[PDB]
């Protein structure tokens, strides 16, 4: 009962997600964790703090408002480093004298000045990577390369232009993000391990790729346990959540009403933005469908005018935030138009839901790439070169390629091996429960 792991998320939902589910596995095997949010974060939840994950605050230097209160991503990665570095060294000195002294901290991999501030106080330090290893050692290659990639890349020959993520394809955009995403390794085989959100047997060979350079440790999937393994039974879904959602037990007993594979689910995760003029060919495609949609509240701005208020209601149904873990598990689900979220993807994965892939922009057209073309669990929708458009009848055809074609019983047949890959890897002698189980005896 020696160890105590801090756990620093990048503070957004896709990387605090992550960094909780693996911290209900430590708690499981008898590691005690805190988990550190941000100040705005933490006030913006209100969190349930009766439960086995401690919570403590640290500040990003922007407390009252957040991200969108600074004035650049530069600006805030910058004081998120000062601010971070200094509130991170105050939890530790608050725990020191206590009966559990912070032993380890487990720092998302964007964040690489952890690591300095975990040397400092002689703890354990392991950066966690929470998109998958081929996305990470693409990444690894380009900071070898000083930030440049020549393709084709010799061990992963099959990835073309569009299939990399999206600092390669649309130059010098967010440099601040592309700096962040290479300077991931600035450190990090100094690091006692490195975590990687996956799970080995879904990418045998880029995870021996990158290990040759580095050892990592898949840990993944951070699916919750009641949907895959079931040896956390307390596990039962994602209990951090930054959107409000309105209680939906009215989505999933809208989606009980519905026949088998007949819904559409979209959605875009926590961040990704679409320009009124995508949002006009999305809302056109899909109202050929019977489809659930979630538009974040600041999106619904750039809906087609009126577009709410002629949804049928019989047929279809727009939320502002879907439990989409339970969405996904529904039988009503037909297909999945995403984009291509590492999380939302190995959440489609291990469901068996097939995908048609949207992706906006960093990893996600690198994960598009490996849905279509690797696991073949979906298709990717084509997009106009000149104008970066997806139009509305080439997503309504990407659709039905999912939904009915001779590729669409293809892809459901591919995607259900996946559940059980997981399951046995996050079960007794898995790969990801042994890496995991190396991980908690380091620590203690
Ligand atoms: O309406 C929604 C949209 C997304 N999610 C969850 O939010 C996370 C989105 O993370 P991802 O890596 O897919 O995308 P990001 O939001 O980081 O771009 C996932 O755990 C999804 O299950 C949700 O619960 N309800
Ligand atoms: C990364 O930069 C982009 C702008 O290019 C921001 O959207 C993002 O900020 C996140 O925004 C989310 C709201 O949709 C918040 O949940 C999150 O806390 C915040 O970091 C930047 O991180
Ligand atoms: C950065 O750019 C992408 C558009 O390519 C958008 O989806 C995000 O919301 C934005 O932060
Ligand atoms: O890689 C991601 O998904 C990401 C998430 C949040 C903020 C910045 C990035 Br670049």
């Amino acid at each position: 009962k020696r160890g105590h792991v801090l756990a620093v998320p990048y503070p957004t939902q896709g990387h605090i997600t992550p960094f909780r589910q693996f911290c209900k596995r430590l708690h499981f095997k008898g590691l005690k964790t805190t988990l550190a949010l941000t100040t705005f974060v933490f006030n913006s939840i209100n969190p349930d703090l009766s439960g086995p994950i401690s919570i403590a605050t640290i500040s990003d230097g922007y407390d009252h408002g957040g991200f969108e209160t600074a004035d650049s991503i530069d600006d805030y990665l910058k004081d998120f480093k000062t601010s971070g570095s200094k509130t991170i060294a105050d939890i530790i000195q608050k725990h020191q004298t206590s009966d559990n002294p912070i032993t380890c901290i487990v720092y998302d991999a964007f964040l690489p000045w952890a690591l300095d501030v975990a040397r400092e106080f002689g703890l354990v330090a392991t950066p966690f990577f929470t998109q998958p290893c081929a996305v990470n050692y693409v990444y690894y290659l380009s900071y070898i390369n000083n930030g440049s990639l020549q393709l084709p890349i010799e061990e992963l020959p099959f990835l073309e232009l569009q299939d990399l993520p999206s600092f390669f394809s649309v130059s010098g955009s967010y440099p601040a993000y592309f700096e962040m995403v290479l300077q991931q390794f600035i450190n990090f085989e100094k690091a006692d391990f490195v975590l990687v959100n996956s799970f080995q047997e879904l990418e045998l060979h880029e995870n021996e790729l990158w290990s040759k350079a580095c050892p990592v440790l898949t840990i993944g999937p951070t699916i919750p346990s009641i949907y895959l393994d079931q040896r956390i039974k307390s596990d039962t879904g994602y209990d951090l959540n930054l959107f409000e959602s309105k209680d939906d037990s009215f989505c999933i007993n809208w989606l009980d009403t519905r026949p088998q594979g007949s819904v559409v689910y979209v959605a875009f995760g926590s961040m990704a933005q679409l320009t009124n003029v995508q949002m006009e060919e999305l809302a056109s495609a899909v109202s050929n469908f019977s489809f659930l949609w979630v538009v974040r509240s600041s999106e619904e701005e750039k809906l087609p005018s009126g577009f709410l208020e002629t949804v049928n209601k019989e047929k279809s149904l727009v939320l502002k935030w879907s439990p989409q873990l339970q969405v996904l598990s529904n039988k009503a689900i037909g297909c999945f138009l995403t984009h291509c979220g590492w999380n939302s993807t190995m959440e489609a994965l291990t469901f068996g839901v097939p995908m048609v892939a949207m992706p906006q922009w960093t990893d996600q057209p690198m994960n598009a790439k490996y849905i279509q073309d690797v696991w073949k669990a979906g298709v990717r929708v084509k997009t106009e070169k000149e104008s970066g458009i997806a139009k509305r009848e080439e997503i309504e055809f990407s659709i039905k390629e999912v939904m009915e074609g001779e590729r669409s019983k293809e892809m459901k047949k591919n995607v259900k091996k996946w559940r059980d890959l997981a399951v046995k890897s996050l079960n007794e002698g898995g790969s990801t429960d042994t890496n995991i189980d190396t991980f908690v005896s380091r620590v203690q």
